[PDB]
């Protein structure tokens, strides 16, 4: 394994954040946790995410990961700048 071995990944958030936002909240309900989204409308989205994914979200680990994506996504768009 030569030193020329790695896996980089760019980042393009600022853009689809719009469609991602509406989905993020509309996804939490489809994922099985409509309790979270309910916060979006309240704007209480930005908060200790990590402590949240643990707080309630405990069903399926594959459902915990994406949960950090939407929350982390809206948590930014929920700032209304």
């Amino acid at each position: 394994m030569h030193h020329h071995h790695h896996h980089s990944s760019g980042l393009v958030p600022r853009g689809s954040q719009e469609i991602e936002a509406k989905e993020a909240c509309d996804w939490l309900r489809a994922a099985g946790f409509p309790q979270y989204a309910q916060l979006y409308e309240d704007s209480q989205f930005p908060i200790n995410i990590v402590a949240v994914k643990n707080d309630h979200d405990f069903l399926e680990k594959d459902l915990v990961e994406p949960l950090c994506r939407r929350l982390n996504t809206l948590n930014k768009c929920a700032s209304m700048k």
